[PDB]
C-alpha cells in the first residue's frame, strides 16, 4: 500500500534525528507572548500545542509511584543527549570495574570479560564523540550536517547502557551471596577513597552541623516553648549547657532549635520490619534539641528522644567526656537521628520536593507554553533530563527488591505511598527559600550565624530572582500583559489541575510571576544541587548515616556498649548498594546554571532574542552576578569549619537530571 510504505523506513533513530533538526529550526522563531503574535503565529502555536499534548501525557498511575503526576512516557526528544549519556555510563562502568576488582578471582570470573568489553566499548564511543567534535571545528559551516552522526552515536551509547543494565542486574542478583567491627563498611568502597565523614562522624559538633550544612538543611527550626511530648527540663539543660544557662533564657534569646521527624509517618515503622533480603530493619521518628551557646560559636546537640511518645522513649542527654556509662547510649541516639535523616532527606527533600516537583512543571510547560513563548524558552533548559531521570527513579529504584527496598527500612509500598504523599502536600509558596527560612525562624543571621545553606542559597535565590525580573520585563510591560496571556493561564490551570502542585494559584501580575519563576528555576537548579551533590561525600559510608538500622532504638541512656551500637549497623548488601548508588547520583554534573547553551552538539545559544543576549544585558548580568556569588562563597569558605561548596554556581546544573 502507498499509504503504509513510509512506515517501513521510519524508525526511532530517524525520528530522533528528525526532532533534533526540527528543534534547531523552531529555535529561529523570535519568541512572543500569544497576544502579541500575529494571526498566523497564533494559529501555528495552537496547532503545535495540540500536537504537544499527544506526546506529553499525564498519568497518576505510573509504576511504583501511584498518585504522583508523571509523564506516561519520555518523548524521543527528551531522551538524554550523548554528553549526559557518556558521562553517566562512564561512572557506572568505573563502579562496575571497582566492584569486580574487589572480588576474589573465583567469583570475579562471573563478570570480568563482560566488564572489560563494556569498558572498551565506552572507550570506543568517547573516541567517536571526540573525533566528531574535531571535524565540526575543522569545518564549522558543515557542522549542521554532522548532527546525524551525533544521533548515531546516541543510538550506540543507549545500546551500551542497555548492556550495562544486564550486568548490573546480574551483579546485584548475586550480591547477597557475593558480599563478605566496621571492616566491611570500608571494604565496600574497593579502591574508592572513603569520605572524610568516616573519620569524624562520632564528633558531637559535626553531628549538629549536618542540621545547617548537610544534605537536609530544611527541617531544623527555632523552638520557643518545648512541646509536651519532648519533656526536657532545666536541670538536664543546665547539665549540658552550664548552670549559668537555662531553657528559659535560651528560648528567649533565640538559641533553641528543634529537629522533629513527626512527618515521616510510615517511613518510621512503629517497630521491626522483617525482610527476606535484608533481615530485620528499623527506622525512627525522633525529636532532637540543639542549642547555641551565649556566644553562638556553633550549634551543639543537647538531647535526643528516639521517638514521638516520651512515655515509651526515654530522654537521652549529651554526656560529658567523663561519663563513660552514657557514651554508647548517646552514639545510639545520634545514629537514630541519622537513620531518620536519610529517610527524610532522600524521600522528602530530594525525591519529593525537587525531582517530583520539577516533573510537573516540565509537563505543564511543554503542554501549554508554545515553543516560541518566551517562558518556554527560559524554562525548558531547566527541565533537561528531568522526565528521563524520574522515570528512572520509578522503574529502577522503587520496585520490590530494588535499591530503595534494600536501603530504607519501610515496606516498599509504604515508602512509595509516603514519598508521594509528601509531594502532594508540598506547598509551592511555603516551599520558597525565603518563606521556609521565615516560617522556621532561621532567617536572621544574628540569631543563627553559621547556616551555609541559608546564606549561600540566598545569594543564588536573589541572583535568579533578578534574572527572572529582568527577563519578564523584556516581554511583559504591565500586569495586564500577564493576565491577557492565554498560554500562561492554561499553564496555571494544568499545574493545579493535572500537576496537583499544592498552593499553586492564579498569576495576576509581574511581581508574582517573577516569584513563581524564581521558585521553578531555583527548585530545578540550586535546590536540587544542594540536596543531591552531598550524597557522595556525606552519605556513602553506612556507619555515618543509613536509612535502616538492624537494631531497635537504645532502650536506656545508660550501660550500653560498643557491641550494642555495632548491632545497629546494616547488613553488607545495604552498604554495597549505598556506596554505589550515592557515588553515582552525585558524580554527574551535566549543564550549568546561567550558561544557557545547548548541552549537546551543536551547543547553540538558548536565547536568540538580541535584547536578552545584548552586551551588558539581562543574561550577561546574571552570568556576571553568578561569578560574583562564586567569589563571595569562596571567601566565606575560608572562615568556615569546613567548606560548603554545593551552592558554588560552578557546581550547580541548570536542571535536575541525576
Ligand atoms: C537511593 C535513594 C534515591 C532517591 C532519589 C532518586 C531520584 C533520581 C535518581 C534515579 C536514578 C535512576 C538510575 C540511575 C540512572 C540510570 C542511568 C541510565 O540511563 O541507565 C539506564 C539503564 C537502561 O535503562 P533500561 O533500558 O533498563 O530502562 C528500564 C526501565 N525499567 O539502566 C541501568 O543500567 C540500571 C542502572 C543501575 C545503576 C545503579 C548504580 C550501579 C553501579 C554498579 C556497581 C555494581
Ligand atoms: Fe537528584
Amino acid at each position: 500500500s502507498i499509504f503504509f510504505s513510509p512506515l517501513k523506513y521510519l524508525g526511532a533513530e530517524q525520528q530522533r534525528s528528525i526532532d533534533a533538526s526540527r528543534s534547531l529550526l523552531d529555535n529561529l522563531i523570535p519568541p512572543s507572548l500569544p497576544q502579541y503574535d500575529n494571526l498566523a503565529g497564533k494559529l501555528a502555536r495552537r496547532a503545535v500545542l495540540t500536537s504537544k499534548k499527544l506526546v506529553y501525557v499525564w498519568t497518576e498511575n505510573f509504576a511504583n509511584v501511584k498518585g504522583v503526576p508523571m509523564a506516561r512516557s519520555v518523548p524521543l526528544g527528551e531522551l538524554p543527549n550523548v554528553d549526559w549519556l557518556l558521562k553517566t555510563a562512564g561512572v557506572i562502568v568505573e563502579l562496575i570495574v571497582n566492584f569486580v576488582a574487589s572480588l576474589p578471582a573465583s567469583a570475579a570470573a562471573q563478570f570480568e570479560r563482560i566488564a572489560a568489553g563494556l569498558s572498551g566499548d565506552l572507550e570506543a564511543a568517547r573516541q567517536v564523540h571526540e573525533a566528531l567534535l574535531e571535524e565540526a571545528k575543522n569545518d564549522p559551516a558543515a557542522a549542521g550536517s554532522l548532527l546525524l552522526r551525533f544521533t548515531e552515536l546516541q543510538t550506540r551509547v543507549i545500546a551500551l547502557l542497555t548492556r550495562v543494565e544486564l550486568l548490573v542486574d546480574d551483579i546485584l542478583k548475586s550480591a547477597s551471596n557475593l558480599v563478605t567491627g566496621l571492616n566491611r563498611f570500608r571494604a565496600v568502597f574497593g579502591t574508592l577513597r572513603l569520605p572524610e565523614v568516616a573519620d569524624s562522624f562520632r564528633d558531637d559538633e559535626a553531628f549538629a552541623y549536618w542540621r545547617v550544612a548537610g544534605p537536609n538543611p530544611l527541617l531544623i527550626r527555632r523552638v520557643d516553648a518545648l512541646p509536651a511530648n519532648f519533656p526536657l527540663g532545666e536541670e538536664q539543660f543546665r547539665r549540658v549547657m552550664g548552670a549559668d544557662d537555662s531553657l528559659l533564657e535560651a528560648a528567649a534569646s533565640r538559641r533553641l532549635y528543634l529537629l522533629d521527624y513527626a512527618e515521616l509517618g510510615k517511613l518510621a515503622p512503629s517497630g521491626a520490619v522483617d525482610k527476606l533480603l535484608t533481615g530485620t530493619g528499623f527506622a525512627y521518628a525522633p525529636i532532637a534539641l540543639f542549642a547555641l551557646g551565649k556566644d553562638r560559636a556553633g550549634l551543639l546537640p543537647v538531647a535526643i528522644q528516639c521517638g514521638q511518645d516520651p512515655a515509651t522513649h526515654p530522654m537521652f542527654v549529651r554526656p560529658a567526656e567523663s561519663e563513660s556509662d552514657l557514651y554508647w547510649g548517646w552514639q545510639m541516639a545520634k545514629t537514630v537521628v541519622q537513620v531518620a535523616e536519610e529517610n527524610y532527606h532522600e524521600m522528602f527533600v530530594h525525591l519529593a520536593q525537587t525531582h517530583l516537583v520539577s516533573e510537573a512543571f516540565c509537563l505543564a510547560t511543554q503542554r501549554t507554553l508554545a515553543p516560541s513563548h518566551p517562558l518556554h524558552v527560559l524554562l525548558a533548559p531547566h527541565f533537561e533530563g528531568t522526565l528521563f531521570i524520574n522515570e528512572g527513579a520509578a522503574r529502577i529504584l522503587l520496585p520490590s527488591a530494588g535499591f530503595i527496598d534494600v536501603m530504607f527500612a519501610a515496606p516498599i509500598q509504604d515508602t512509595q505511598a509516603t514519598a508521594g504523599g509528601n509531594r502532594l502536600g508540598f506547598d509551592f509558596y511555603r516551599g520558597m527559600l525565603p518563606e521556609s527560612l521565615k516560617a522556621r525562624n532561621v532567617d536572621d543571621p544574628a540569631a543563627l550565624p553559621d547556616y551555609p545553606y541559608r546564606d549561600d542559597g540566598l545569594l543564588v535565590w536573589n541572583a535568579i530572582r533578578q534574572w527572572a525580573a529582568d527577563y519578564v520585563a523584556v516581554y511583559y510591560a504591565s500586569d495586564g500583559d500577564v493576565t491577557a496571556d492565554v498560554e500562561l493561564a492554561a499553564w496555571v490551570g494544568e499545574v493545579i489541575g493535572s500537576g496537583k502542585v499544592a498552593g499553586f494559584r492564579p498569576i495576576t501580575g509581574r511581581s508574582q510571576l517573577v516569584e513563581v519563576l524564581t521558585m521553578v528555576i531555583f527548585t530545578a537548579s540550586a535546590q536540587h544541587a544542594a540536596v543531591n551533590f552531598p550524597q557522595p561525600s556525606m552519605m556513602t559510608y553506612a556507619p555515618a548515616i543509613c536509612a535502616m538500622s538492624a537494631a531497635p532504638a537504645p532502650d536506656s541512656p545508660s550501660g550500653k556498649s560498643e557491641a550494642d551500637w555495632l548491632k545497629m549497623m546494616p547488613p553488607t548488601l545495604v552498604a554495597l548498594e549505598k556506596v554505589n548508588i550515592y557515588h553515582l547520583l552525585g558524580s554527574v554534573y551535566h549543564g550549568r546554571l546561567g550558561d544557557y547553551r545547548q548541552t549537546g552538539f551543536p551547543y547553540a545559544p538558548v536565547f536568540s532574542d538580541r535584547r536578552v543576549t545584548a552586551s551588558g544585558g539581562p543574561l550577561e548580568r546574571f552570568q556576571a552576578r553568578l561569578k560574583e556569588v562564586e567569589a563571595t562563597i569562596r571567601t566565606r569558605n575560608q572562615a568556615r569549619r569546613k567548606p560548603y561548596e554545593y551552592l558554588l554556581p560552578s557546581r550547580i546544573p541548570a536542571s535536575t537530571n541525576i
